[PDB]
């Protein structure tokens, strides 16, 4: 079937040039809605999720880990480094790694964190772990973000991140410890107010992470507490079809008050 909301998804994407994948779960009723739900996007930062979220688990076994200090050396810088740069020939602890991935976005805390995974590898062992059979990680930073069209590096779909990134906010993928503190970091993003956010009541809260790419890719993926309701997961990727195309962060936010406005 196709639903009203998925109709008007069709509507926006059409207007839009691109691709738009969407998925949320209703946790009032565990219901969902899906739009290209089984289709491929390049994940780009909203894969820093799945990294913090690996290393968070590894600390429940070492109380300590996250205080371990990480050696930032000038060789480790890459394109988009705000906080790791303030501390090269310094350390940063893997807190603030993940903390700098998820609320800056940043990229060498990115490679730092999938380092301590082993590798790209490490983070889609963990993905298959907490029951992600979809999520593939290929690659570090700055290369996971080209986003070639039919390129399945670095790629999930919308069904598979919803579901995934319900089990490490609400569900019990992380102890609770751990959990509490993925919510704190993703409710401290700074760079989420244009996305899906933009898109709803102003009354709600939120946790996000942002994603973007070549080829106009454009990502967003939150855990939504709207004014009087149980938790929303939403997720609103977008790609395009030229490789130098401009962010389109109004598409996301106009999917997550379509979204919005149909509950
Ligand atoms: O690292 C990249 N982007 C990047 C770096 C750091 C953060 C983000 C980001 N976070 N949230 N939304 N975008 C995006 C990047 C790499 C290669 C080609 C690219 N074209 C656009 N951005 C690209």
């Amino acid at each position: 079937q196709t639903s009203a909301v998925q109709q008007k998804l069709a509507a926006l994407e059409k207007s839009s040039g691109g691709r738009l994948g969407v998925a949320l779960i209703d946790t009032a009723d565990n219901t969902q809605v899906l739009y290209r739900g089984d289709e491929r996007f390049p994940m780009c930062s909203t894969s820093k999720v799945m990294a913090a979220a690996a290393v968070l688990k590894q600390s429940e076994t070492q109380k300590q880990l996250l205080n371990q200090p990480v050696e930032i050396k000038p060789a480790d810088l890459v394109n988009y480094n705000p906080i790791a740069e303030k501390h090269v020939n310094g350390t940063m602890t893997l807190a603030e790694l993940s903390a700098a991935a998820l609320q800056y976005s940043d990229n060498t805390a990115m490679n730092k964190l999938i380092a301590q995974l082993g590798g790209p590898g490490g983070v889609t062992a963990f993905a298959r772990a907490i029951g992600d059979e979809t999520f593939r990680l290929d690659r570090t930073e700055p290369t996971l973000n080209t986003a070639i069209p039919g390129d399945p590096r670095d790629t999930t779909t919308p069904r598979a991140m919803a579901q995934t990134l319900r089990q490490l906010t609400l569900g019990h993928a992380l102890g609770e410890t751990q959990r509490a503190q993925l919510v704190t970091w993703l409710k401290g993003n700074t760079t989420g107010a244009a996305s899906i956010r933009a898109g709803l009541p102003t009354s709600w809260t939120a946790g996000d992470k942002t994603g973007s790419g070549d080829y106009g890719t454009t990502n967003d993926i939150a855990v939504i507490w709207p004014q009087g309701r149980a938790p929303l997961v939403l997720v609103t990727y977008f790609t395009q079809p030229q490789q130098n195309a401009e962010s389109r962060r109004d598409v996301l936010a106009s999917a997550a008050r379509i979204i919005a406005e149909g509950l």
